[PDB]
């Protein structure tokens, strides 16, 4: 099973010269809690924008060009990403927007934070079908201390 997850701001924002320009440290949280102990697959960009090996997941990095650190996998094509993979129950695929659009259709589930905040961006989440997803989880959060902006966690899964 393939899932992709994502922020996303107003307008389906995304990043803004290769960075997300936000705060919120409740979703980075979310993030770890549903991608520790799995594969995640990320462009180069994002890989670029990380800046590091994610800790306890297994990380594949598409790229055209060959890869610059083995502590991490690189493969040239989405056949090969998911293949290296293995057999696992759930891949996680972690942007950025080109890879997002091209594993969309292959995907059965998204897990997404609408976070409250306008963001000039030059990257944005594909464009998906709502008919084609259903809501099975939402939560909502009013902004604190700790997150500036109220923000929502949703899954869906394609119907
Ligand atoms: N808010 C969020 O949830 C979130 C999540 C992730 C990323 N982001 C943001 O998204 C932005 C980066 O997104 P992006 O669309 O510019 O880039 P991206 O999707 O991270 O990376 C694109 C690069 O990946 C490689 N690639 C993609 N598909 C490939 C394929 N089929 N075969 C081989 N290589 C392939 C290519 O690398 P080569 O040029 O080396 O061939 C391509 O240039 C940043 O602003 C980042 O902060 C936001
Ligand atoms: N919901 C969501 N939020 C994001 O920030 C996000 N980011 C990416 C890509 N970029 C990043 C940037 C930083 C970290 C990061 O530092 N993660 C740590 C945080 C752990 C924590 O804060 O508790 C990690 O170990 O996962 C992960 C992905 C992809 N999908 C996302 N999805
Ligand atoms: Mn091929
Ligand atoms: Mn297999
Ligand atoms: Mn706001």
């Amino acid at each position: 099973m393939i899932s992709l997850i994502a922020a996303l701001a107003v307008d389906r924002v995304i990043g803004m010269e290769n960075a997300m320009p936000w705060n919120l440290p409740a979703d980075l949280a979310w993030f770890k809690r549903n991608t520790l102990n799995k594969p995640v697959i990320m462009g180069r960009h994002t890989w670029e924008s990380i800046g590091r090996p994610l800790p306890g997941r297994k990380n594949i990095i598409l790229s055209s060009q060959p890869g610059t650190d083995d502590r991490v996998t690189w493969v040239k094509s989405v056949d090969e990403a998911i293949a290296a993979c293995g057999d696992v129950p759930e891949i996680m695929v972690i942007g950025g927007g080109r890879v997002y659009e091209q594993f969309l259709p292959k995907a059965q589930k998204l897990y997404l934070t609408h976070i409250d905040a306008e963001v000039e961006g030059d990257t944005h989440f594909p464009d998906y079908e709502p008919d084609d997803w259903e809501s099975v989880f939402s939560e909502f959060h009013d902004a604190d201390a700790q997150n500036s902006h109220s923000y929502c966690f949703e899954i869906l899964e394609r119907r």
